[PDB]
């Protein structure tokens, strides 16, 4: 029993994080065989081909540990400066570099000087950013999730917006979301709540023993969507209907029958009652992730 | 900016799971230097957990009725001893990955990592607290006994907390690494019950700080309070008692953001009085009591926005 928010065992990660020093900038880079990513921001209305030109590899200091790394070659793909190292990391594991789409969660490993402070995990937003918690030094600190044993990186940190909320790029350096990597006038856009997400959550709550949100009705999918889009909710597809099968096959109750316990709650509130001890719907746990949790898949 | 629920990096206690197995039971074991730490129960039948005699069933059991498994390595068993509720046995391998480590005790308010396991493999690290009743809600199925809890300041890993139970109410209940439970509870199965819970008010308070560190000040008032006032107060709504313990450790926070501690007790007295009316507080619908004060110093910036 029990329903937390659950991040993948940082570990393979961990053995990956080194430091980046470019003149007076220090961030975090992620050296996977003989090359180290980071933000092309470290070499900072900026044109980074001409920056770029006038380094040599001599002014990129890497520190892995307490070793020194020696940089043989540089080049950038998109928003992502790759360092080519003599040295291949002998702690890569088992990796792939995967775009996630939003309503995806992932684990992130907060990073300052190339050493791990710490994991949580979160969620791409549908406005293409994700709700981190990051301090000054924290740009390269990356995002993945484990999928046997293998790691899929999905996200690296480059800047947080003035509401608080962070903007990246996957680790082939596209970002997510309207965004460019400079000091100009960025604004994250309105957001929507996941709906999948909160659904799959319901059903974690009713394998948990909370089912006072239950009732006996049923809605089509087009009536939810009506009701959802005034709530500033994702709308509901059928590949999400389909993809929350299996917890409705172990629950005993249909996704529509599910569906129209969501909109009892948004139209009328919780009545003073918490599910899963939160007084607001959660929408951070994917239909894998409450599977994944509520069965122990290990890695 | 941001405050999320953070874990420490679990890579450090990942490279020392392993899978301990007696007879048809099979749960996690902790790998430190040449010895494997686990619950005593795994010597233990479903039927002899009503009242078992451990030290008459360890008598009977030799080092290779233990099976450790570390990765796909099979460890070989040359020693046992009970030390309380934990097994300890004795490897022929010191494992190489064995970080710089203690073992702690905790208070309950303090909270730790938790990697959750089974069959010796990682399957998830989440933060968590020990309530005041002793118990941690955890998230924990069957074969996850023997998991651990950590914190990780600088280096050095500090293990409190090992899986032994989970109890009638879904709650869990476990031992220090040195096999002594938390809590009035005992490894058997018995009506067992987790005494009614209460909020750690010195916990709520830094997460308030946290909350006008990170720019949010809608629930401050110009009151102030006694403690002793507010004490009365808080134990209406199941608050656990403010003592000046609490109060000093809220100091460096008090002087960070310029709210004296009492100031603060009257603001959260207003909260318990008033609820939210619709608002949140760093993403929350409810006060949040599972961050510490040093928890709070760790995570924000040390200049208020
Ligand atoms: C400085 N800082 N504080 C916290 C934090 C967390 N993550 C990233 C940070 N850094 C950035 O985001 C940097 C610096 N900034 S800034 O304006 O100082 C950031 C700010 C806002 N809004 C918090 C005040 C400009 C900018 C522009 C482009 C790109 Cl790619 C990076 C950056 C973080
Ligand atoms: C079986 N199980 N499911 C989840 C879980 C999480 N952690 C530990 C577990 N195991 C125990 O707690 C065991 C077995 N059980 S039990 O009755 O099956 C526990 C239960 C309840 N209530 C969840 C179903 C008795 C008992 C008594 C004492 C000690 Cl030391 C160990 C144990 C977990
Ligand atoms: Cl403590």
């Amino acid at each position: 029993s029990g329903f937390r928010k659950m991040a993948f065992p940082s570990g393979k990660v961990e053995g990956c994080m080194v430091q980046v020093t470019c003149g007076t900038t220090t961030l975090n880079g992620l050296w996977l065989d003989d090359v180290v990513y980071c933000p092309r921001h470290v070499i900072c209305n900026p044109n980074y081909e001409d920056l770029l030109i006038r380094k040599s590899n001599h002014n990129f200091l890497v520190q892995a540990g307490n070793v020194q790394l020696r940089v043989i070659g540089h080049s950038m793909q998109n928003c992502v400066l790759k360092l080519k190292v003599d040295t291949a990391n002998p702690k890569t594991p088992k990796y792939k570099f995967v775009r996630i789409q939003p309503g995806q969660t992932f684990s992130v490993l907060a990073c300052y000087n190339g050493s791990p402070s710490g994991v949580y995990q979160c969620a791409m937003r549908p406005n293409f950013t994700i709700k981190g918690s990051f301090l000054n030094g924290s740009c390269g600190s990356v995002g993945f999730n484990i999928d046997y044993d293998c790691v899929s990186f999905c996200y690296m940190h480059h800047m947080e917006l003035p509401t608080g909320v962070h903007a990246g790029t996957d680790l082939e350096g596209n970002f997510y979301g309207p965004f460019v990597d400079r000091q100009t006038a960025q604004a994250a856009g309105t957001d929507t709540t996941i709906t999948v997400n909160v659904l799959a959550w319901l059903y974690a709550a009713v394998i948990n023993g909370d089912r006072w949100f239950l009732n006996r009705f049923t809605t089509t999918l087009n009536d939810f969507n009506l009701v959802a889009m005034k709530y500033n909710y994702e709308p509901l597809t059928q590949d999400h209907v389909d993809i929350l099968g299996p917890l409705s096959a172990q629950t005993g109750i249909a996704v529509l029958d599910m569906c129209a316990s969501l909109k009892e709650l948004l139209q009328n509130g919780m009545n003073g009652r918490t599910i899963l001890g939160s007084a607001l719907l959660e929408d951070e746990f994917t239909p894998f992730d409450v599977v994944r949790q509520c069965s122990g898949v290990t890695f």
